[PDB]
DNA sequence: TTTTTTTTTTTTTTTTTTTTTTTTTTTTTTTTTTTTTTTTTTTTTTTTTTTTTTTTTTTTTTTTTTTTTTTTTTTTTTTTTTTTTTTTTTTTTTTTTTTTTTTTTTTTTTTTTTTTTT
């Protein structure tokens, strides 16, 4: 479903599941500047492919404020944005 | 109209037990380090004809010390019994199949109130 508004939420709150989950999947060791290490990411393209609906594009748009807030992997390019079609 | 007996939940705070936060020891897990296998080519090793002077086997005979030999008495071998380990029937438990009965959670979004910290 929905992931954490990072924005709003306190560093604290970071500990969820889904979070977690990323950031293992990711690699980055899941904290902002203590122990974070780019050039370990496992995947070089991360791909947002959310519902091609209204709350695809509210998950598409908290999950690059994630991104974004926790820096340098959007800056090298790495993360790319799906289209798949809503009608057929 | 005054006065007398009894009953319980509270002033309770302390003893016992339970619950909840802790951190030593044997079993996992990622790293470096040492065993395996396939190519190039490379001087180098190694397979196969010819000649040759060698040095060990086969005519013949000799002996002596290992091969004959018999016998006493040991002592390894075999017998019975019992314990320890291995291995396989037996039993128990658990998991999956497909229709049924039940439930349980995590986040956005705004606005207002409690509820702690400074």
């Amino acid at each position: 479903g929905k992931i954490l508004n990072v924005e709003k939420a306190r560093f604290d709150k970071m500990l969820s599941s889904q979070e977690v989950a990323t950031l293992i999947t990711a690699l980055g060791c899941g904290i902002g500047r203590d122990e974070y290490n780019p050039d370990k990411l496992r995947y070089h393209s991360i791909i947002i492919m959310t519902d091609a609906d209204v709350d695809g594009s509210h998950i598409r748009t908290l999950l690059l404020t994630f991104f974004y807030r926790q820096p340098e992997i959007v800056e090298r390019g790495h993360v790319y944005i799906a289209q798949p079609p809503l009608y057929k």
